[PDB]
């Protein structure tokens, strides 16, 4: 239904417009403004803010992303977190390297293909009328219009093509919101609204350096993408490491399409970023390395690396807050 829009002034930059029903993150991007951002969901704080004046609707108040630091200045906020009910002035530190790559829309998607990986995985496949312009590693927030107030982000397994197909791979959690929808009340035909693409924890090329991917839970999407461009771009020793709590979350390679032959899976079954250490041991400065995967598993696997020589503007890493 209907969108208002509001002026988006923000200190030092040039006049910008949000809306009614889009994040403040989302619409400072579409602006193509650098404002900073990480998850999206409210959990890294990254996208921090203060009102300096008008009104916003906060998506979730809990939200853990802005420390009790920020929230005793009570005028800061979460972008990715925040509508505009009015006029906004906000004062954020901007940044080019958040500039989006690919320009950002809301899209209708129509869902295409489905595929059980395991029990605890399940791939869509979704069609827009659009091409699916992105980078390896983006993802995009996903709403269904049966929930309300629920956004998701989830990252693309896929790569960029022509005819507009956009595939993820959700695992479901019990106890969740719209994990229990795929998996359950969804079927070839069902629509779903395509955010994106979100994230700066793309594939990097031209750095001239081997490339290891890490990739734990659900967080094979991204590490599949990666690693699949990985070979697309040279076809040098590429490295793709899975992590699954027990040996029966099935792991397949055809299931997950690559050169088998031109991709050495080392999938970890249960914590991976102790067998990664093992086997590479002080190969690690040499390579660019990608990670993602459940925040502890993915916080964790960044000093075990950052303490074993590697540089900080090295690792990439998206943590599914
Ligand atoms: C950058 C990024 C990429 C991701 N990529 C993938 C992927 O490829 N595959 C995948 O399966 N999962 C991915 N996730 C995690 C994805 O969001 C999961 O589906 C998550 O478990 C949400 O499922 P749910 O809504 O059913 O669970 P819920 O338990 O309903 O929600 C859990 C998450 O939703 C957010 N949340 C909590 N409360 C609220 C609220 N009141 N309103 C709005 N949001 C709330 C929080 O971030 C929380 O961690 C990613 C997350 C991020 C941040
Ligand atoms: S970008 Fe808003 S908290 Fe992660
Ligand atoms: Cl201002
Ligand atoms: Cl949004
Ligand atoms: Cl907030
Ligand atoms: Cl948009
Ligand atoms: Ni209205």
């Amino acid at each position: 239904h209907h969108h208002h829009h509001y002026q988006l002034k923000i200190e030092g930059q040039a006049p910008g417009t949000c809306g009614s029903d889009k994040s403040l993150l989302v619409s400072a991007l579409a602006n193509g403004i650098g404002l900073p951002y990480e998850c999206a969901s409210g959990g890294c704080g990254v996208c921090k803010f203060e009102l300096l004046e008008g009104t916003v609707q906060s998506m979730w108040p809990d939200a853990p992303g802005l420390s009790s630091r920020d929230r005793e200045k009570g005028n800061r906020h979460l972008a990715c977190q925040c509508i505009a009910l009015s006029d906004l002035r906000i004062k954020v530190a901007v940044q080019d390297k958040y500039i989006p790559a690919i320009p950002i829309s809301k899209m209708e998607a129509e869902v295409v293909a489905v595929r059980a990986l395991t029990h605890d995985l399940l791939s869509v496949k979704l069609r827009t009328d659009v091409p699916a312009n992105f980078l390896p590693g983006q993802f995009c927030l996903i709403e269904a219009e049966q929930l309300p107030g629920v956004v998701r982000a989830y990252s693309m397994a896929n790569s960029m093509n022509p005819d507009g197909f956009w595939e993820f791979y959700i695992k479901r959690v019990p106890t969740g919101r719209f994990s229990p929808w795929l998996f359950e009340n969804r079927k070839v035909g069902a629509r779903l609204f395509l955010t994106g693409p979100m994230g700066t924890s793309f594939f990097r090329p031209g750095t001239g350096r081997k490339s290891l991917c890490i990739g734990g839970g659900a967080g094979l999407s991204y590490a599949a993408a990666i690693a699949r461009a990985s070979i697309r771009e040279t076809d040098k020793p590429v490295k793709l490491f899975y992590g699954s709590r027990t040996p029966r979350d099935a792991v397949r390679w055809i299931d997950i399409d690559i050169d088998e032959d031109k991709l050495e899976v080392v999938q970890a079954v249960t914590f991976i970023h102790q067998v990664v250490d093992a086997a590479l041991l002080e190969t690690l400065p040499e390579y660019e390395i990608y990670l993602a995967g459940p925040p502890p598993m993915v916080d964790a696997t960044v000093r075990m690396l950052l303490g074993k020589g590697v540089p900080r503007d090295q690792i990439h890493f998206d943590a599914f807050f």
